[PDB]
């Protein structure tokens, strides 16, 4: 999450040339021929002391910045100091106002390398407004700053600053009509970003109330019938065709963490004839190499581990009257799987002691899972939901 | 997580080459994901790839393995990942829709 | 909240060359070296009634 | 997109949740503790004055 003057892609890379040139200035009239050794991308302008320059940023999505970067390096290996990368905010009569600064003198380095410093405070920003990210470099000892820029056409609109004057580069409060002769006086464009780097984290939740026409292009569908997957009908999930096998369906979102909480309501279940293995699933691989898995029958509960292909089952429990709103979650800090049945323990625990569950980036998606067999469909699913509770 | 071979529909013409994975991957916004093309042919016709010209002093970003062995590996270490990165001097242009 | 054909910032901005080019028509033969005075940018397209 | 006829945003927490979230720009003046959601409900994090 960050914002840029124009793609980061362009200071990172080039353009192979090609053609023929034109005519000459002087000499036999000749027209040399283009290739891959023309390489078109940016340029760098030398900047002394005083002298201010920066750009425009564009806000796409509204977040809280943290640092700002800049494309830059010292000409000479002498020591530097007074490099200050500054934010400014343009408010509607267009007047910058400092929001933010911060000195990068110390960390600069001789070769040309990205230049990211983190601001004092985060600083709210949001869609529609323009931001200008500004390097000033008032150093003491003399040592110029070469920042990498673009050139930009005559003809177009002007969105970059420049100062020279002493007084305009500690300026922290641009009034319009500096801002416009600013605008004039500048030829460059300079490369900035504003970024995102570390977010507070939400614990992002999920649900479904399975109440619509098709399955939908929320759920990844991964069957052994081969072509019949998760099918939804009168508003609940279902094993769609008269095949034997089983249909598992993954939720796209991932959550935030390790600690899971799935719960679903079972319907139709206590109608099963025999073997019908239904329910929800949790910790499961993009690729379900490994998941653990709840199935609920109309004569008990087993908890079960590993792939698709062949589960292993860790738990049991016989209970009765499997047509209610089931619940199970995991907590990491005993490493323990829970369910919980109609807000009722129903004692059905799992413990991780040999660790056969490995929690990760990549084992954080949920779904549902049904199974048919012998002429007769297992139960149908409603309310999924996935979360990560406190 | 995902393989396919598109040398039967491939053209002499410089033209796009979309291929089917065998089966859907899911991605979601901030991973990375890497398009390889390895060219491990027994003929021996050689293949030209649209890339865009790096310069140096940036982010490496791409990767380039020149060794039978490495180009036919499957899980990659990230010891070799930096090395193909340091390697690479080209960036290929890669699309998944 | 704008659609465009490609970004504005080309139809704004140029690039700078440079490196060295190749091998002449005629004459003696050398290589011009590129520089800044060099934009790389879009073109413009006369058009009749 | 030049002109649009603006609604009027409006937004709604219930606070239940694990951490606070990015969705919310925290200040204090204890230094390192700030509004903190516990039981479901937001409150001041730490014991500090």
């Amino acid at each position: 999450t960050a914002f840029v003057t124009f793609p980061e892609m362009f200071c990172d890379w080039g353009f192979a040339l090609g053609g023929t040139t034109g005519a000459q200035s002087t000499g036999t009239a000749h027209t040399h021929t283009l290739n891959t050794d023309g390489l078109a991308a940016l340029q760098i302008q030398i900047l002394p002391a005083g002298y201010a320059i920066g750009g425009y940023i564009g806000i796409s999505d509204t977040t809280i910045v943290d640092t700002i970067a800049m494309k830059m390096y010292k000409e000479t290996s002498s020591a530097i100091n007074n490099v200050y990368l500054e934010v400014f905010r343009e408010d509607s009569t267009g007047a910058l106002t400092s929001v933010g600064s911060v000195d990068v003198s110390g960390q600069l380095t001789t070769a040309s390398d990205y230049v990211e410093a983190t601001l004092p405070a985060g600083v709210i920003v949001n869609a529609g407004e323009r931001y200008v990210v500004r390097m000033r470099n008032a150093t003491t000892v003399g040592n110029r700053v070469g920042v990498s820029v673009m050139k930009e056409l005559v003809g177009g609109r002007e969105l970059s600053i420049r100062t020279e004057t002493a007084t305009d580069s500690n300026k922290t409060f641009y009034t319009p009509s500096e801002v416009l002769t600013a605008q004039g006086v500048s030829v460059i464009m300079p490369w900035a970003m504003m970024a995102a780097k570390n977010l507070a984290t939400t614990d992002q939740s999920f649900s479904d109330d399975f109440n619509r026409s098709a399955m939908g292009g929320l759920w990844f569908l991964k069957s052994d019938t081969g072509t019949n997957q998760v099918g939804v009908s009168g508003g609940r999930a279902a094993f769609s065709g008269l095949t034997d096998g089983n249909q598992n369906a993954l939720y796209i979102r991932p959550t935030a963490g390790d600690k899971q909480w799935v719960e679903a309501t079972l319907y139709e279940t206590g109608i099963a004839a025999s073997g019908a293995r239904e329910g929800l699933l949790m910790h499961a691989n993009r690729d379900l190499s490994q998941v653990v898995y709840l199935g609920v029958n109309l004569n008990t509960a087993k908890i079960y581990t590993g792939p698709w292909n062949s589960l292993t089952e860790r738990a049991s429990v016989s209970t009765t009257g499997n047509d209610v709103l089931w619940q199970m979650y995991f907590d990491p800090a005993t490493a323990a799987y829970t369910v919980l049945k109609n807000g009722q323990a129903s004692g059905l625990t799992w413990t991780d002691s040999g660790s056969v569950v490995a929690h990760g980036p990549n084992y954080r998606f949920g779904g549902l899972r049904i199974s048919r067999a012998t002429f007769f469909n297992a139960g149908r699913i409603d309310n999924w939901t996935l979360k990560d509770w406190a």
